């Protein structure tokens, strides 16, 4: 669900990319794919965010497609930076 | 460089994947990384596209960014295309 933040399940890329932000319309989410930007921890277009699981970059330029079934059930709302993500991706795709 | 269509080097996902159309902000292209839309033969949001190398399924929904050194030098202009995958990408994000 949109702006909704996931658990990555991979557990390959999970070390690297432990969460994703679900950046796609609600209308589309019965598709087997889920548009999501991930979120890399600081200690490892690109905003900061301070949220309750921790210190992130907020990768919008390694925005991507995943499957569902690698999305865990939702573990926080992050729609409190919707318009920081839209803008982001607005930047990502407009320069503006 | 925005709107142009590449050619997938990556050997083993350029059999479903042939092409790219890269949709990222010029501005941003000196990143290592390129948000691109993939192409699929209609043979094997996602409207069907006729273009000179072949017809395409436009897979909007599997939107990704890929490292630049899996993308070819440029093959064909769809810039043409430029509305229709702004549409198809806005459609993917906010359901309008």
């Amino acid at each position: 669900s949109q702006f909704t933040l996931y658990k990555n399940k991979d557990k390959s890329s999970a070390k690297t990319y432990p969460y994703f932000v679900d950046v796609q319309s609600d209308l589309l989410d019965n598709l087997n794919t889920r548009l999501v930007i991930p979120l890399t921890p600081i200690e490892l277009l690109c905003p900061t965010i301070h949220i309750d699981e921790g210190d992130f970059i907020m990768l919008t330029q390694q925005m991507t497609s995943v499957p569902v079934k690698i999305l865990s059930e939702p573990v926080n709302e992050l729609s409190t930076f919707r318009n920081e993500i839209i803008a982001a991706i607005d930047f990502l795709i407009t320069g503006i």
